[PDB]
């Protein structure tokens, strides 16, 4: 049984690219969703017996776990279109520290450099749905995956703030953390090259 | 006088893209090179009176300074081709912690998460030339900009270790740190859009 972790920031397209390739080499494959804020925390528990984690979160070295880059994905800073910072100019790019942020909470209470909130007005939530609910209600701003806000943006329910900070959205590495055992096994190298190559060939 | 900092990790192509655009709006423009390890340390001294810094290094918020992304650039982990880890397989991807790394030193003695060395066998140097000199002599491995190793790689003097960790080289954001004053001034927005757009249109 190969236990596999995908954080909720991972696009579900990318989730099918992984779930597919693994079944080629593997008989039993358990798939687990987690907050990006809970991914690395989870795999560090020996109980969880996680073998592969696919997360946007970064940590320099982990016990018993190697890192590598599967690919890249986009994130946007979003707010209610009527939200004060709608003009999205460079004064708003610094004003975020002053306005309320809807940030992902972590069970572990702690946050990485990456997922730590930027403002002092912070309101924690377990997932991106709770986040964008509160953001649709002008309660604050937040950083969510592209696939979570693709719909609402065209439907005018949400606006972007990030385009001056980083045009085209915020490029974000998807890391593959894998148990050191797998580093030898060909079936794992298969998964890497396949998954990787299948996201190059899927924009 | 507009004081502008570019770390040595910034490609010199990208350096001409900046040096060009600024002269359109600005009369006096001082250009300063620095170790990526010394960039953010430098701009935090009030004496330095730096207005714009272009560096790969990251820090969440700085006093009096806003962040944004000008673009992306590539880095490789390189070694002498005869270096033990030449086979570049996934056991070598974890063995780096055991082999000697030629890491950039910082005057400030401190390092960011990004530029902190990975191994315990570390030998510090001031610049990428000292690094790749020692690396050509099989003394250890190091992470250098693409433009620093483009030559030596084709000329077989150096080999890559990174391609399993991150095929195509290690994607690296180039940040623009700018004094909060500039956030309003149109001439600065000019520089952003121009510099940015000129690196989209220069691969
Ligand atoms: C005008 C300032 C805008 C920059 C906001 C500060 C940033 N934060 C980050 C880390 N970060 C966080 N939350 C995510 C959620 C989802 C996804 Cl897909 C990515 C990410 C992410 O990269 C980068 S950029
Ligand atoms: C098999 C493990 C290989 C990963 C090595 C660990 C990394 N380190 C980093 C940060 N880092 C550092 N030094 C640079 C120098 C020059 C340039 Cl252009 C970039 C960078 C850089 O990103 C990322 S990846």
């Amino acid at each position: 049984n190969l236990r596999v972790l995908l954080d909720t920031a991972i696009p579900p397209s990318f989730c099918d690219t992984v779930s597919s390739v693994l079944l080629d080499d593997f008989n039993m494959v358990s798939l687990i969703r987690t907050s990006p804020a809970d991914s690395l925390a989870t795999i560090k528990q020996d109980n969880a017996e996680i073998d592969i984690a696919i997360t946007i979160d970064e940590e320099l070295k982990i016990s018993r776990f190697n890192q590598c880059v599967l690919g890249y994905t986009k994130a946007f800073v979003v707010a209610h279109p009527q939200h004060p910072l709608c003009n999205a100019s460079l004064h708003s790019i610094a004003s975020l520290a002053n306005y309320r942020q809807i940030s992902l909470g972590s069970r572990s209470g702690q946050h990485s450099n990456l997922l730590r909130p930027v403002s002092d007005k912070v309101l924690f939530v377990e997932n991106f749905d709770d986040m964008l609910r509160l953001v649709e209600a002008g309660v604050g701003w937040g950083i969510a995956p592209h696939y979570f806000v693709e719909e609402r943006l065209r439907n005018g329910t949400l606006a972007v703030l990030s385009e001056l900070y980083e045009p085209g959205g915020i490029d974000t590495k998807v890391y593959c953390y894998y148990n050191t055992a797998l580093e030898s096994e060909r079936s794992f190298l298969r998964f890497l090259e396949s998954a990787r190559q299948r996201l190059r060939e899927l924009g």
